[PDB]
C-alpha cells in the first residue's frame, strides 16, 4: 500500500513539486522511475535521508504514485 523504502543521508531520492503535499515530501528512486512525472517539477537530490511517501495520500498526490503502490 505505502512504500516502505528508507534511505540514508547520502542516498539520492526524488522531490516532485507537482506531486508533493509538503516540501518535505520525497519518493525513492524506484518509485519515481515506475511512476509518471513527465512535465512535472521534479528533481533528483539528497533529502537528509527519509522514508518513501509513495502510496500515502496524506503526503503525495495519487496521480504521482508508482504502478506498484497505486
Ligand atoms: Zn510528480
Ligand atoms: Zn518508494
Ligand atoms: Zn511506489
Amino acid at each position: 500500500a505505502v512504500c516502505g523504502s528508507v534511505w540514508g543521508q547520502n542516498d539520492l531520492a526524488y522531490r516532485c513539486r507537482t506531486c508533493e503535499h509538503d516540501p518535505t515530501c520525497a519518493i525513492c528512486v524506484p518509485c519515481f522511475q515506475n511512476g509518471n512525472h513527465k512535465d512535472h517539477d521534479y528533481s533528483i537530490m539528497y533529502t537528509g535521508g527519509g522514508c518513501c511517501d509513495c502510496g500515502d495520500t496524506t503526503a503525495w498526490k495519487r496521480e504521482g504514485f508508482c504502478s506498484r503502490h497505486k
